[PDB]
């Protein structure tokens, strides 16, 4: 797909920006601010579903869009076989959804 | 010679948002993946600049783009005495690419 892919023959192969995608908050926040729970979410595909890491949160910011939440905290992560699982409460920071333009 | 009027395509809009909440990477995406670390961003703040958890994920996105990093991890975001420390590691992809196709 594409083309110049640029093999590893280069030794530094720098790249800053690139729209990063980082936005959950830990325990000690959850207990210290006290946000609002929202419910929780799990992956549960088949093995093939998730082809690097970048797939797992795509999958998981998609379940937290349909949620309503902000963050999502995980608790649990195992592959059960043929099947991969991944679960995550989800949480709100003090309202619904901060940062009023992302309605899609 | 053979005319044949053939070939209609009415293809229109083609969106690309995907702009959703809630993502980043936890404990054991990072031990499981095994994910690039690509530093430590400390949130040092001193008195009343941070008001919500928001303004907190605001300033860890903030820092996590200038490393070189898409997703942090809160290891321990905690109140010391006036100030407020945020310790949180960066990650990238094990891949060190994007969803992006060439930039430079």
């Amino acid at each position: 797909m594409k083309k110049r892919i640029i093999a590893a023959a280069l030794l530094a192969t720098v790249a800053s920006f690139s729209t990063l995608a980082a936005e959950q908050v830990s325990k000690q926040e959850i207990s210290h601010f006290k946000l609002v729970k929202v419910g929780t979410i799990n992956v549960s595909q088949s093995g093939g579903q998730i082809s690097s890491p970048s797939d797992l949160r795509e999958k998981l910011s998609e379940l937290a869009d349909a949620k309503g939440g902000k963050y999502y905290h995980i608790i649990a992560a195992r592959e059960h076989g043929p099947n991969f699982e991944a679960v995550a409460e989800v949480y709100n920071d003090a309202t619904k959804l901060e940062h009023h333009h992302h309605h899609h």
